[PDB]
């Protein structure tokens, strides 16, 4: 289970250099260089890495300093043959952000996150990324006359319309993608799920530019079904990027690595992302438990990607087992795929077996089959087939 | 404190009819006849009632005897004044519908499903309801093999195509509301918030007849904040109704009496709804719990309308008090309802206070006020101002 | 992955009976005879069955119709080998019960309770049950008045007392299980989890006679870890008998076949029942899904024991291997298991290489290994090793 | 509304003293002094403050700055009359304790831990604190294997037994009080709520010495009713102290001011706590959210203090209503507090109106009269009577 960067794995800057701060606790580890990141994980076989503008520029930096850091980025990536596939913006660390970026309800707060996030975006497409995630962590309230949410979300559509206007007047190839979180830090966060965040981008002025980057770990931080959100998400034509990682239930997010939390979870995540094709990153946004040293930093790494790959086995021979197929059947997932009135709406009206002559008990009778269905799934995942 | 039929407060038959059945016991107390709830809720001086197809003609009945059930119904509306403005479908109790109606594997099912519905728009019409909800309580799974999500909403989207279809060549005036829920009876349920139905419905054909039937416990099922919920659909344009009710946290659907539950989200949203200018029917969606004798009902549904009232007499008092004006200015309120840059992209890249000369550190230090502010919430919903 | 009698595999009567009934939805399935599920179940190879006293003998039954519903049973446990290891008493499902049984506020209903439990003790010994479990799913409250805690748990611990009085009288050979539950169908239900339920049996005047029978769903209905509670248990010497199912989260109680649900928590379940030696029954509480017909009722409590049997092979498999005993001396598991100070207090107080020359910084450098160890769990539960 | 000293209102150190650093973001104000924390806290009318050792004296302090810094703190409270009622321990900051304190898997780090304890309860004696707190934050996992939790409990009982041979030993007029807690910062946390806590005193050698000290949030992170948890704890004779905030569900601990997040929780538990007698320290663990300023710091503490005074007026009003006193009968709460078999285990056995003659039906049918106590308890706390 090796994998190799033809599997399109990759990390956060901010994921194996994590310090191990929590808000009861100090740091555990010293920092991590860039260029030691992106050699480490090169040679365990990842495809790339990500940022945010202030982990790879610290933050009040001179355009001196700017320059050299970007300088040495860049030599790493060459030296190793990484890409960077995707680049977003710090608007929660600093003590400016306290009330949010876009939905700041200072004025002058929201002209200067839009200003920040426009310098990363040209170095974002200077380094070849495809896609500029943007997680508003810190918009949202902790009490309810703090915020009115319809002139927030006035403000927060003000800002992405102003983001396409300047990426479609250079001229950039670059998408976005929305991450939807529920909560933390703030008590709620706006735009909390993957529905929220879909139904926003259809009120913007260029609605194509927009997509999701859904995290596994956030929708089960409200109990949803991560599986469920991410076929909505591709059933739109929105899922732009992924973010990977567990999460065990309704709690702090834990940002477990991937496969750990729900694993039943994780195998009907993996099925779905195959079976439709999902071509982009697999993006892992983790941290290595603050219990580890630097060797456990990068078992925890390299475990995602074996997790991804052990779940991607078990699906595919699930899907391809003869007797999984006959049980679908069983089941009628073939006749869920059929249009209910293809004959259209006069014909439905005018058919007596649709409704009058429609034998609702023998209907009723009908087992579904689906227990056998998913004991078969069971025995596929744990190797008992 | 005592409702008036200005008020439109509106009670669905099911509620006060419910016999207190739950998953562990049998019913304690006998069924109410459809015409001794009119003439009981209009007493309390409730503004109509709301039906499933199910409640007032009962499941399997002749033609005849459907004309009789109606007659008596339309007697006791024309005897009390009462009104009915919504209708919807039982599409959830019959055993034909264990894997759903709309999104039922079987075909047959499906279509059995949208001819049930489309003879309740008839009668609906008939009786005068403007708007028609849709809550798909069985649309879902327990196992993720039953049921291939992306093929489920094709499904969906057939039929809410289908039904506005018909509505537009019957000629008539009624709009449809989709009502979310995350789980329970199904272990997931599709479309489970608020946020999943809005960005569903700008997928139909005609996305202007859609629009969204909120229920208070259901989004705090998934831990959600119910007003941030409902300013979303208001900024959408797509609250075409609402329900009212009680829910202590995340665990089964409680339905009980609006004000019960999160006490001070219920004042949060009374505070929108009345600020936004709403001007649908506030309908209770509840069961009086099954330890109530018939006694206990009435007093249950008349607590419903006196929390509203209550409730919106405080926030009446809030918004209009001078003190708690100036400490929304204190927070900056005013100045997040103020465009970020309506001088425009180009006036923003070339102004150096929004980045060059912009002082982080002086902005950062200064405090939100949001203590103070909620204090002052705190102090009017308790009448102690 | 076949079970035998020897594994101690044991089902209610109401679990593969359940009609399918829920809130929302009528019965899907027909009623099974109890001499039908004992019949099926040992051809499964299950051990033994559990029941209600309404189970076995219909509410309201006459003495001779008693009589013959007993005899009916005892022949089809004759005639198949199976064992009858526990009972418990239906104080739950009569409106009569509607605001508890031992903790009801009217006192005669509370008699009452007591009598329909002392009847059915006598019984269970008749038929050779070792253990009398005990849910309390009515005992509780939906609103803050209705319930004063402190005298209902003088009622709850007068009502054990007097049971316990009960069969030491008679000189009975049966001990008591109280089985907790946070909530549902009671807004909260009192003893709510594992802890509070040990806690409440050393204020009973014969703790001895009394442990608990924790379910997997509902310590995961609070979000807790069952096998944390497990732990407790054992080690408080109170695991009397044991639930076993899954849960999806926290919502409500979903009662899925052993194995679905949280599938690593089932894992470290079934290895600290097997490392600890638990020699009672391996019960299960589930309810096959409404969507099945009978071939899915027996092919899901089949799935019930396939999923423990491959759980413990991959548990066994996991501790036996030389590499994970190696990697848990890496975590210092083996230090943990030492006594802190067997040297006792003063020669604590008197080490000064435990405070005053104690090297902190060299201390916290340590590395605790716990993600390679969890990996290797991983690689074993999945059979990639 | 003022608070007085008599009042016994007391705050942490570290509550008005956080600087506001949370995991994804820096701190937004200075750190206070704590005798400006002294002085500030008594103005507002406190009666005490609490602390770690670790909030008074920085770690590494040698013993000379140790004698200075404990010097200025005694000069604030003698020119304040401000008292010291309970003091705890900071096993949780330092990364020295990242798996632990007393259950650390490494036995050297065991030791340091009771080391570290045992000196600061001496200075908590000098002090005159009568109750010593434990909150073991770090004492759990993130993953299965890491953690014997039957060994582990070995180890806390092995370290609060020798806590208390020193406090005997030493002949101290002090009190243990653990405080639970379910996840946060570790994954899972060991004594997980007041029902764990309380069955883990049992089993101690010396139980009379161990107490709880509940936190409202902390019980609400696993969606349980705190007054119910307090009620047992006060049936136990073990509440020696309470900690008092605000919390919205089932999320990370957000410890809000007091009277944030489930208002009528709070009311039930001001109602119970004065009904009982309550009379140890009403303490805020709590946090003023970090987009306040020091100005907000001080509102949010005066505004704990507030909201406990105006529920405890709503609470003794709602008992003393003539009208409330004749609903409790109505529902029976009076039968609740009378033994339901002081005649004895024979009598009831011999009383055919308990069984034989007892009519189902008629009680059955008996409403409980709940809603209306619970709309007159609405009533009282909204000042709507
Ligand atoms: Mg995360
Ligand atoms: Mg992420
Ligand atoms: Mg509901
Ligand atoms: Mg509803
Ligand atoms: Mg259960
Ligand atoms: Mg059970
Ligand atoms: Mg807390
Ligand atoms: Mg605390």
């Amino acid at each position: 289970y090796q994998p190799t960067p033809e599997d399109r794995f990759t990390f956060g800057l901010w994921t194996v250099g994590w310090q191990g701060r929590d808000p009861f606790g100090d740091a555990t580890r010293r920092a991590l260089d860039p260029v030691e990141s992106v050699r480490r994980l090169a040679e365990l076989g990842a495809h790339g890495v990500t940022f945010h503008d202030d982990d790879l520029i610290p933050f009040g930096s001179s355009d001196s300093e700017r320059e050299e850091h970007v300088k040495r980025f860049r030599q790493a990536l060459d030296d190793t043959g990484m890409k960077v596939p995707m680049a977003t913006t710090n608007l929660f660390t600093h003590p400016v952000f306290k009330d949010g970026g876009f939905t700041a309800n200072d004025r002058d707060v929201r002209r200067y996150a839009l200003r920040k996030t426009i310098r990363n975006i040209d170095l974002a497409v200077e380094l070849g990324a495809e896609t500029y995630v943007a997680w508003g962590g810190r918009e949202g309230a902790e009490s309810g006359g703090a915020k009115d949410v319809r002139d927030a979300l006035d403000r927060m559509k003000e800002a992405f319309d102003l983001l396409g206007e300047y990426v479609t007047s250079q001229g950039y190839d670059i998408r976005f993608a929305i991450e939807p979180k529920p909560n933390e830090p703030r008590g709620d966060i706006l735009l909390p799920t993957v529905g929220h965040a879909l139904a926003f981008i259809e009120r913007l002025e260029r609605p194509e530019l927009y997509g999701v980057n859904p995290e596994v770990g956030h929708e089960q931080m409200a109990g949803l079904n991560f599986p469920h959100g991410i076929a909505q998400a591709l059933w739109a034509g929105k899922l732009f990027h992924i973010d990977l990682n567990g999460q065990n239930g309704i709690k702090y997010d834990q940002d477990l690595r991937f496969g750990a939390g729900d694993l039943r979870a994780a195998f009907w995540l993996v099925d779905l992302l195959e079976s439709a094709g999902y071509s982009g990153p697999r993006h892992f946004d983790f941290k290595p438990p603050r219990t580890e040293d630097f060797d456990g930093v990068w078992a925890s790494a390299a475990g995602c990607m074996r997790n991804y790959l052990i779940l991607k086995e078990r699906a595919a021979a699930f899907r391809a087992d003869p007797e999984v197929q006959e049980a679908l059947r069983a089941s009628r997932l073939d006749e869920l795929a059929r249009p209910t009135a293809a004959d259209g709406l006069q014909a439905l009206l005018d058919d007596r077996s649709a409704f009058e002559e429609f034998d609702v008990d023998a209907a009723a009778a009908r087992g579904m089959a689906f227990e056998r269905l998913d004991q078969l799934a069971m025995d596929h995942l744990l190797g008992a087939r």
